């Protein structure tokens, strides 16, 4: 969906998974790859 760029990621002390753009810092829960 969203851009290449976008990668998984894990939120620390809680543990939910999500995205983040290793191109420009952004975070998002939708994952763009899909």
């Amino acid at each position: 969906k969203l851009p290449p760029g976008w990668e998984k990621r894990m939120f620390r002390s809680n543990g939910t998974v999500y995205y983040f753009n290793h191109i420009t810092n952004a975070s998002q829960f939708e994952r763009p790859s899909g």
